[PDB]
């Protein structure tokens, strides 16, 4: 049993506001590990610093999935290079390649909340709700359960309601909707899942 021998995979960086990224990562593969991982560390700094590295230490000893991490409390508009690495019972592993990445220039808006109007045969109707301060659109994203997601851009000025038309019959389909502002896009609503008539 000794440290692990290769980086955390499939690493992807993506900024949630002017103070947070979201990481996400998968463990390295099992020939790599020499021991059950018990964690991860999640290393941060800005891009050019001459300042050390940051890292947030992340307990995971469930594997097989996909791990994410929150980093906060971060600088607005300021570009941070971003590693992972893995640790067991004896030391930590390598880290990852670096994914440099942006803060954003301002809050994004709140996740709606959707709720089910009315469902046909070939239709479904749906509401969502603002709980925000300044919103510049919406898109309504929705699919069949064993298909693909389709996306509905939308304006704000409409009333926040829409009947998706043209559907198939006996058919369970997931919807969410997605807030828009001048900064970017919010996180996604739950999935509303609901069944067309016969």
């Amino acid at each position: 049993a000794s440290e692990p021998s290769g980086p955390p995979t499939d690493l992807w960086v993506e900024s949630r506001g002017p103070f947070t990224i979201l990481v996400r990562w998968k463990a390295p593969p099992k020939e790599y590990w020499h021991g059950k991982l018990k964690g991860y560390y999640v290393g941060y700094k800005m891009e050019g610093s001459p300042q050390p590295y940051s890292f947030k230490t992340v307990e995971a000893m469930n594997v097989n999935i996909t791990h994410e991490y929150l980093l906060n409390s971060l600088k607005k508009s300021t570009k941070y290079s971003i590693v992972v690495k893995a640790y067991n019972a004896a030391g930590t592993g390598p880290a990852s390649q670096e994914l440099i990445v942006k803060t954003l220039d301002g809050v994004l808006p709140r996740p709606p909340s959707v709720s089910l109007l009315s469902a046909s045969d070939s239709t479904i109707s749906v509401k969502w709700g603002h709980t925000i301060s300044p919103v510049t659109g919406y898109t309504l994203h929705y699919r069949k359960k064993v298909g693909h997601w389709l996306h509905v851009p939308l304006l704000a000025s409409d009333q926040t309601r829409y009947t998706l038309t043209g559907l198939d019959s006996d058919t369970t389909y997931n919807v969410y909707v997605t807030a828009n502002n001048r900064y970017g896009r919010g996180d996604p609503s739950g999935i509303l899942s609901v069944r067309t008539g016969d």
